[PDB]
């Protein structure tokens, strides 16, 4: 009936502060896509089950730290709806596997072609209240992403 | 006040979906503002040569990989306006480039001032909005879009 896809906001708790001064909570995984257009991390699935193509994808899109984990149905978030299903994943990382998976991504599959490079999302908001997550949430993203990423945000009271 | 940005561009021979030819991989960043811009910040007077500080904090920016390369008064192209951004372009093969890519994950700032690199999307999709016109639909810092305009042009894409 529908094309699936899988999508996985990857996240670890980062204690780092900006500037020495601004807290960054999380370290969260957006890719800018071949479109122009940031999004998560994922993609149709085809592949034995939900978990598998999402996980062969993010091998695809990151390279094979991916391997370091396995986003499982337990990780499974919500899912939103051309005649596209978006199953929304969330999985928490060690900031050490995150970091990898942001070293691994520039030589994945993917790298240079579909996935134009790899983001951290400022959870922050600068002094004049634009910079920062307010100003990053104006970029232009596929389809539910920001709907998805602003849904998970609260999941985790911020 | 004076800054100095480059545009860091090589020949990717790749072919997206197999027919849509990525010309050049061309290296922006994200900035801790949530805005994309070029690699690059203030330069300063223990640096004394515009050239000599760019070179510094692409150093900041993307790691040791930039000092397999040097930015220089040759590949000056433009200046705007107190601050005063001046702008470079600057040639490499692919392999110094894509060492910039996996240098500038463990360089200083990232995680911090720099949220990850992102390459220009070069192409228009056949819908005629997907690839480089949405791309520059997205929040830019200071002139950093003009000048990646500019420099489109001036390199005839
Ligand atoms: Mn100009």
């Amino acid at each position: 009936g529908w094309r699936h896809a899988c999508h996985a906001l990857l996240y670890a708790p980062d204690p780092g502060m900006l500037f020495g001064r601004i807290p960054l909570r999380y370290a969260i995984l957006m890719q800018m896509r071949f479109d122009g257009r940031l999004g998560f991390p994922g993609g149709f699935v085809d592949d034995r089950s939900l978990e598998d193509g999402l996980n062969r994808e993010l091998r695809e899109e990151l390279g094979e730290a991916a391997a370091a984990f396995r986003v499982e149905r337990t990780d499974y978030r919500s899912s939103h709806v051309p005649r596209v299903v978006a199953h929304f994943y969330a999985k928490r990382l060690t900031l050490e596997e995150l970091l990898a998976v942001e070293a691994g991504a520039t030589r994945a599959k993917d790298h240079g072609l579909e996935v134009l490079g790899l983001v951290r999302v400022p959870l922050y908001t600068l002094r004049d209240g634009v910079g920062g997550l307010p100003t990053f949430l104006e970029n232009s993203f596929i389809g539910s992403a920001r709907e998805q990423l602003l849904e998970a945000l609260q999941d985790l009271g911020l």
